[PDB]
């Protein structure tokens, strides 16, 4: 399968962070294990048997894969020197930060939900993302990840002026940054794929050259390594070309890397040449590779070549809709709360002579129609839709309220909520007849996210 | 593991069926995806990759596999001649009635719960089974063959009459073990030393016919654990090596409703000498060895019958009293709340004052345990001195609460709670009193699920 250009995702990847969402396996609460979301997942939505499911979930808690975490994780989930993720029921895993960011507003009828595979649950056919999700974790297809706050600010870029050249695109954004660092240099390579969906660069590993001061040997530190490279299988590349006398000048191979920090050792033969060393350890092994950039997704259920632009405005696109959809559902909601309160205002300022017809009544169904049925005494826009030009509903309501619902304070809650809610349907409907409020309120989602989620770039770019 | 002597499940057996009840999965309603199911357990108290799980749910779904099945399933679940079942996510399940009767009561704090894998989820150590699921369904070291339900529960009716209950006196009621299958068992030494050891031998036979022209034999029924397709073509390997004598021919024809293997004679060669030489080489016949282990505190033990009856009754015991423990305390509760608000009922409209005249909730209930209404023994709770909680109960009372038939309703149920506490008592205090509401319980499963033996004992 392909992901959705929207929010990013393949089908699984959706499963598993709306069943994490379900059981309330958010940030800030306790960690849960692996297997209790492996459970869900397949008893509610992925069926099957596998370790899609767990393989999903060790993948989007490893910072080596993802340049923004989905999962945050505790316990062994692997490393660079490609070792497996221990058992499900020996991780711990709970939502990141900045996943829930791409579920707000899930509750809020924002994106279409479909049925599971037996038709006794649903689930969202994509998520609501304040995040642009797809490039800045990357994903037949190959897009590498980029820099949350490049691509917020190329996004601010865009809605300020949909014109935006690619040329302007790339000053904010000069090219991927992959959560393993490192060092790009194919910068044609780059403006390549993103006017035209196809481009080929070159990741180089960051290395610095210490000379011991007192003997002057002199060793090769690596400190970064390119995307995707397995640190061990590299070592031992690298302990066969010296083996076979491919590769000159190296007295000893070490790893020290660390659960901190990586640190490859590479000593140099007493007078060889340091920089020649690296130079020749950059043309034979993959301390140098290529990346093809292919940037395939699936708009409206079609494989699809995306330039960059068109991955911006689908991004864009996405929140529109979705800001749109929460405001229309919002206002529904307040236009109904409201008319229910409003039927307890009524009802709490004349609360005695309510109190009986009740007392007549034998039984509830009754008492009700004693309340539409007589036509009260006292003491627009905000009208919900459904409601005839004269309720049930509001009896119901009044029929249902507690008994100390009538102490003073919870009168004078009753009525400035009411009031308050006047006031939220009006603020509503400027939203959505007005473009720019829209707009607007997108603007600050998107400062918003880029201020909690934004750091700095790790790639380098040459 | 080995299976608790009470219910006679080993843990998965367990978690499955909690799961089951937990998510609702009863005999009444809609079945559900195995998947649902299997799901639920391996994410709550079982985490495992295995398929021990699936497992553990397929066979308790085979009328070949359990004397009296805990599942009831649609779908492909495999059959006596071994195929597999089709995967979890197309099968569907629910427990079957008679699995209620083994999880009854297990929300009035009978049984012990217990951490699950990490903390957050609890389950139980024993089911409050109502059904003697040990001997019933039997076990498989360990391996206890199943028996009849009619049978076990008149044994345990008889041990509540006269615990000096003989070996003897027991063996009339259940003479013998009664598979799922048929078939007929040999040896009654076996079933007897057994019975009073906790270790026999035993022999199963298949029931055959033989038609008398020149004769045909007919299997209707193998013995337990067989499975028909590898016998068939263990016979047929047989004939063609010529290691087995008259034989024209041998096809299945058995179908959805019955077996019907039939095997003909070449012509005179005497059906009676061919049955033989085919108990003797294929599982036509088998043996069976008894060997009654199970925890009991933890701990594996070899149990005789009536230990097995005894640890049964006495389950049940323990169960109907801390059962009764609990109505009992639930429905002072009960009965306490609904006196008050039929105090604050015809006291209303003064009580209606109260909470008008205050600027919050917590200082209307406050003026209604700072007031003596006016009005209008061993049922009152343990914690009440000679009420908040009741005025709790009157706060968050609903207005449609003060009509005519809902104002009848509280009243009702306050009488009614009454007589119940008194019954409630009776049973507590007398022993005798205790073990009546036992029997009649064993009476109940034994009019419901008891059934016709399907095994011979010769």
């Amino acid at each position: 399968a392909l992901p959705d250009v929207r929010d990013g995702l393949k089908p699984v990847h959706r499963r598993v962070l709306f069943a994490m969402d379900v059981l309330g396996n958010d940030w800030n609460k306790a960690y849960k294990k692996s297997a209790r979301v492996v459970g869900d997942v397949i008893g509610k939505y992925h069926p099957h048997g596998d370790t899609a499911v767990y393989d999903t979930i060790v993948r989007m808690a490893q910072p080596f894969s993802l340049r923004y975490m989905l999962v945050d994780g505790q316990g062994n989930f692997g490393s660079v020197d490609g070792d497996s993720a221990a058992a499900m029921r020996y991780t711990e895993i709970r939502m990141s930060k900045i996943a829930h960011s791409i579920l707000a507003d899930l509750d809020k009828e924002t994106v279409d939900f479909v049925p599971n595979y037996d038709g006794t649950e649903h689930i969202p056919a994509v998520m609501p993302t304040r995040v642009p999700n797809l490039l800045v974790n990357g994903t037949a297809t190959n897009i590498p990840p980029h820099n949350l706050t490049e691509v917020i600010n190329a996004c601010l870029a865009l809605i300020d002026n949909s014109e935006l050249t690619f040329e302007e695109i790339l000053e904010h954004i000069p090219g991927p940054d992959f959560p393993t660092a490192g060092i790009i240099s194919g910068r044609a390579g780059i403006e390549e794929a993103y006017r035209t969906g196809r481009g080929k660069i070159k990741i180089r590993a960051r290395a610095s050259i210490d000379v011991h001061e007192t003997t002057g040997k002199e060793t090769i530190i690596v400190h970064e390594l390119p995307y995707q490279v397995n640190k061990a299988r590299l070592i031992e590349k690298m302990a066969e070309l010296v083996k076979d006398k491919r590769l000159e000048g190296i007295s000893a191979l070490r790893d020290e890397s660390d659960k901190d920090g990586m640190r490859m050792v590479i000593e140099i033969k007493r007078g060889e040449v340091g920089e020649v060393v690296l130079n020749n350890l950059y043309k034979l092994t993959q301390m140098q590779v290529s990346f093809g950039l292919n940037m395939v997704a699936l708009t409206n259920g079609q494989p699809k070549i995306f330039n960059i632009k068109e991955m911006l405005e689908a991004f864009v696109l996405h929140r529109r809709e979705v800001v749109t959809r929460r405001t229309i559902f919002e206002l529904r909601k307040a236009r109904d709360r409201a008319h229910i309160l409003e039927g307890l205002s009524i009802a709490l300022a004349n609360i005695d002579p309510i109190i009986e017809m009740i007392k007549n009544s034998n039984n509830r169904k009754e008492s009700e129609e004693k309340l539409i049925s007589q036509g009260w005494e006292l003491g627009d826009a905000a009208r919900p839709e459904w409601l005839e030009p004269e309720t049930a509903e509001q009896a119901k309501a009044i029929v249902d309220l507690q008994l100390y619902k009538l102490s003073g304070m919870e009168h004078d809650k009753i009525l400035s909520e009411y009031k308050a809610l006047l006031d939220l349907i009006a603020e509503l409907m400027h939203i959505l007849a007005t473009p720019a409020r829209l707009m607007e309120v997108i603007c600050e989602e998107l400062v918003a996210i880029r201020d909690e989620f934004g750091d700095e770039r790790r790639t380098e770019i040459t």
